[PDB]
């Protein structure tokens, strides 16, 4: 088989999720790790949630990237309706710039039936997830972020 990640085991321990939208929230930030962010308000990105994460109803999730020095990336999180609205933001030398608005469906890759069970029960369709992010979110945030640095492609 594939070996799943050690990481998100350990971090949708750390979560204390209470529901499926704190579940697909755990996985966007693990994404974002294996994608080579560094995120703040955590000592061992691999064990931990960020510190505030989850805060008002929504969620919060800032992060630094090793090939995009001088800048910094944010997610903002908003449930409106079924949906999880998922903004990323880019900040450079003070000034905020909005890079994508994503909408995700949490039923399609929770199944919150299982919320008790296993990491291995609780998600479905996770290269699924993955592939939609990744090409609709977190590549076009690395291509949107090396732009505004005046760097070349990153892939």
């Amino acid at each position: 088989g594939p070996s799943s990640p050690h990481s998100l085991e350990t971090l949708y321990q750390s979560a204390d999720c209470s529901d499926a939208n704190d579940a697909l929230i755990v996985l966007i930030h693990l994404l974002m790790l294996e994608s080579g962010y560094i995120p703040q308000g955590t000592e061992a990105k691999a064990l931990s949630m960020p510190e505030k994460w989850k805060l008002s109803g929504v969620y919060k999730l800032q992060y630094m990237h090793p090939l995009c020095e001088g800048s910094s990336a944010t997610l903002t999180c908003v449930p409106l309706g079924n949906l999880i609205v998922v903004n990323a933001t880019l900040k450079i030398n003070n000034e905020i710039r909005s890079v994508k608005r994503l909408q995700l469906l949490p039923e399609s890759f929770i199944c919150k039936e299982k919320l008790g069970e296993n990491v291995a029960n609780i998600y479905k369709d996770l290269q699924k997830l993955s592939r939609l992010f990744k090409d609709q979110l977190v590549y076009p945030l690395l291509a949107f972020t090396r732009q505004a640095l005046n760097l070349p492609d990153v892939f």
